[PDB]
DNA sequence: AGTAACCAATAAATGGTATTTAAAATGCAAATTATCAGGCGTACCCTCTTTGCGAATTCGCGGCAGCGG
């Protein structure tokens, strides 16, 4: 747990990118960067 | 080119009380097809950056605030 942790906060700015590119005027932003971020902890799950 | 209402008679005058008839039709709940609605996955590399620009030169008033003897 306490390792993945690292990558996870690591790669926040990787989901800022990902989704201000979606983000014209639908959700908010807040909402797609935390759903993002479930994104991310699943990817950090599957990676090898 | 012929009177009767005499007293029986005849069943026809009804519109009313029902267990039937089974055929139909009318509904009823299954089988059995189509199609819709969810979940998962994607391996070159990419890393705070977008915003609101201002519910828009109001104004007058009040009061709850920080500095200050």
């Amino acid at each position: 747990r306490r390792a993945k942790k690292e990558m996870v906060e690591a790669n926040l700015r990787l989901v800022i990118s990902i989704a201000k590119k979606y983000t014209n005027r639908g959700l908010q932003f807040l909402d797609l960067i935390q759903e993002g971020n479930i994104g991310l902890m699943k990817a950090v799950d599957k990676f090898e």
